[PDB]
């Protein structure tokens, strides 16, 4: 199911939403590849993290207005590294809405990241407050705790089998958390529990730097998760 266009992947995962692939391209470096979405929710799309640079986000907006021609109402980015964050100065060049944590935003000069326009803020449990995701449609956003990094959040699609951990969740076949540098070691584990149990009922989990796995690769990162607090 996959399909090429330029340098980047396109996967189909629901009648509405795309899985994007970009990979990075740096002199002394290997081809890491990074996903995000696209979801179609009516008469517009919805975008859920950028590429690893502008021009490969660029190219994600060009197959937009081929395979969709909707315009694009916003995109929300799901923490402050170059392969969620890297693209915002082509969503912005593009006249889109861009959203993250507040703590993303906060974050992004020190990451190198240009900030999204708007900041969202959580609950106590989790949730976005309503009032600074407004008119997400389908996009259920939540942050379950630090991880993978402070300020990693998640986003669930209703009316899917979906949920996305982005590189909070590794698949059930991971030999190791990838990216560790910026992590949250004591409270990594509970925080990929509670975004499994924000989205109990989705069996489709995608994530950053796997292809989509089962509700395993859940329980998989959290183990991985308790292993590493124990040594
Ligand atoms: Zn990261
Ligand atoms: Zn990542």
């Amino acid at each position: 199911g996959d399909q090429r266009f330029g340098d980047l992947v396109f996967r189909q995962l629901a009648p509405n939403v795309w899985q994007h692939t970009s990979y990075l391209d740096m002199p002394g470096f290997g081809a890491v590849a990074s996903n995000g979405l696209i979801v179609r929710d009516g008469g517009r799309v919805l975008v859920v993290d950028t590429a690893w640079t502008d021009d490969q986000t660029a190219q994600i907006l060009n197959w937009i207005k081929q395979e969709i021609n909707l315009p694009v109402a916003l995109a929300v980015v799901t923490h402050a590294h170059q392969d969620k964050m890297g693209g915002m100065d082509a969503l912005h060049a593009a006249g889109i809405a861009t959203y993250a944590n507040a703590l993303s935003n906060q974050l992004a000069p020190q990451e190198g990241m240009v900030a999204a326009q708007h900041s969202l803020t959580f609950a106590a449990n989790g949730w976005v407050e309503p009032a600074t995701a407004p008119n997400f449609g389908p996009l259920k956003v939540f942050y379950p705790g630090p991880g993978h990094t402070s300020d990693n959040i998640t986003v669930g699609i209703d009316g899917t089998d979906i949920a996305f951990g982005g590189c909070l969740i590794k698949d059930s076949k991971a030999k190791s958390l990838g990216n560790l540098g910026d992590a949250d070691t004591e409270h990594y584990a509970a925080s990929a529990r509670a975004f499994g149990a924000a989205f109990p009922k989705a069996s489709m989990i995608v994530m950053s730097h796997s292809a989509p796995d089962s509700r395993a690769a859940i329980t998989h990162t959290a183990r991985m998760a308790d292993k590493l607090r124990l040594v």
